[PDB]
C-alpha cells in the first residue's frame, strides 16, 4: 500500500499527522504504543562536520576531519530487539572513503549517548583534490545513512 502511492521510508511516514499515521493502514491501540516508542527510541542524530586547512592543503600532509554528531533526543533504553536475543548497546562507524574508487579511507566506532566528538586523520596523495565522501552507519537501525561529499586539496 506504500509503494502505490509514493511512500516507502519512515521518514517518508513519520513526518504525517497521527491520523494521517492512522489513515494509511490498519491500525490497534497496542501498535499505537509500541510504533510511536519506536519512533522515540531510533536515533535521531545529524551531523557536523569540520576540516582545518582546507586550501592549505598539500601533497603529503595528514588532514582531519572533526564530527560532532548532533543527537537531538534522549535515548532512554537500549536498542529495540523484539527478535534480536540480547540487550544491546547501539554503536556507530564514522565512516569516510571514496564514492568512485572504492577506496575506504578512515573509519572509527562510536558510542555517544548524546552529541559527542571523533575526529579522524588520514594521508591524502599527490595531484591536488580528492573527492571523499562522509558516511554515518550504525549497526542497529536503517534510515541514518547520512553521506555528505566533498573534498581536499
Amino acid at each position: 500500500r506504500c509503494t502505490d502511492k509514493g511512500v516507502e521510508s519512515v521518514f517518508d511516514i513519520m513526518e504525517m499527522e497521527d491520523e494521517e499515521r492512522n489513515a494509511l493502514l490498519q491500525l490497534t491501540d497496542s501498535q499505537i504504543a509500541d510504533v510511536a516508542r519506536f519512533c522515540n527510541r531510533y536515533p535521531n542524530i545529524e551531523l557536523s562536520y569540520e576540516v582545518v586547512d582546507k586550501d592549505s592543503i598539500r601533497s603529503g600532509g595528514p588532514v582531519v576531519v572533526l564530527v560532532q554528531l548532533e543527537r537531538e533526543e534522549e535515548v532512554t533504553g537500549p536498542v529495540i530487539a523484539p527478535l534480536f536475543p540480547q540487550k544491546r548497546e547501539e554503536g556507530w562507524w564514522v565512516v569516510i572513503g571514496d564514492a568512485k574508487s572504492n577506496s575506504l579511507i578512515s573509519i572509527k566506532r562510536l558510542t555517544l549517548q548524546q552529541k559527542a566528538k571523533v575526529k579522524l586523520d588520514f594521508v591524502a596523495p599527490a595531484t591536488g583534490a580528492h573527492n571523499y565522501t562522509l558516511y554515518f552507519m550504525s549497526d542497529a537501525y536503517m534510515g541514518c545513512d547520512q553521506e555528505y561529499k566533498f573534498s581536499v586539496d
